DNA sequence: GCTGATGCGCCGACGGATCC
DNA sequence: GGATCCGTCGATCGCATCAGC
């Protein structure tokens, strides 16, 4: 069954309209995503910040159109330092602080009102081979997340390699045993939610929503039948809900094996 | 400088068995 | 004997290095 997400609601439930558009989006690299014109779909998105992953492209190899974006001119760049992973952060507004690790994997944004952590959550890999280093991982992010000095409330965003429940991915019951739904990961991240604590904001506003799907497989036109994973997030501190107008899955942009994911807040 | 081979990280389809 | 459950296998992309001209 295909999907299309409902329309955009730019009003908080108590009717506040929003002020903050943040779209984060797995890019397969960056390099090959901006030939692919994705840089055409953000600037017809005109987020406030933009969240990314998987750049594959180290700071010296930014193309140059990247500071042609005058609604997204303050960047922050993270790469690992042993061509692969790689995160990226860009905003219309200079944050106050920013900072990298909890690898090449984690940015931490300090803004007025909020604390923005985009992550690209380690793969627990083919045949499982890196599943107990994701699971460490797991914790010390966790520790990491919750021992945030800052009293304001957490937007985590980007890719967390994980389909939390049945209803996040096509085949549940032949991928309980593949990176990305395994009893261990699920576990991690309903440890996350609880132990931050954080919610599902996808989920809060659409807990029954099947074949919402952020992530198809390049294999056998996956895509195509919307056969496919939701492995991007954006997950809010508590007193963010009331804030939270809506989360979008931007199914139609192409450009990676991920598509974007859009959240509009009211600040 | 540029190309192509190769290596690496990143499951849906399919075939066979069991169950009522 | 249709449905379901289980294990096996081939295979998309982007980017690195390496070899050669």
């Amino acid at each position: 069954a295909l999907y299309e997400d409902p329309p955009d609601q730019k009003t908080s439930p108590s009717g506040k309209p929003a002020t903050l558009k943040i779209c984060s989006w797995n890019v397969d690299g960056l390099r090959a995503w901006i030939k692919k014109k994705g840089l055409d779909w953000v600037k017809e998105e005109a987020p406030d910040i933009l969240c990314l992953q998987e750049t594959k492209c180290s700071e010296n190899k930014l193309p140059a159109e990247l500071q042609e974006l005058p609604g997204l001119s303050h960047q922050y760049w993270s790469a690992p330092s042993d061509g692969y992973s790689g995160v990226g952060l860009l905003s219309r507004q200079a944050p106050l602080k920013v900072s990298y690790g909890i690898e090449g994997r984690v940015i931490v944004a300090e803004f007025d009102s909020f604390v923005l952590v985009t992550a690209y959550v380690p793969n627990a890999g083919r045949g499982l081979v890196r599943l107990e280093y994701r699971q460490r991982w797991d914790e010390a992010f966790r520790k990491f997340l919750k021992g945030l000095a800052s009293r304001k409330p957490l937007v985590l965003c980007g890719d967390l390699n994980v389909a939390h429940e049945e209803i996040d991915l096509r085949n549940p019951k032949g991928n309980k045993k593949n990176a990305g739904f395994t009893p261990q990961e699920r576990q991690g991240f309903g440890e996350l939610l609880q132990a931050v604590p954080l919610a599902d904001s996808f989920r809060h506003l659409y807990p029954n929503t099947p074949y919402a799907y952020t992530f198809w497989t390049y294999m056998m036109n996956a895509r195509s039948k919307n056969v496919g994973w939701r492995l991007d997030y954006f997950l809010l501190s508590h007193s963010l809900l009331p804030a939270l107008c809506d989360s979008k899955i931007r199914s139609k942009a192409l450009g990676s094996d991920h598509c974007p994911i859009t959240l509009y807040l009211a600040l």
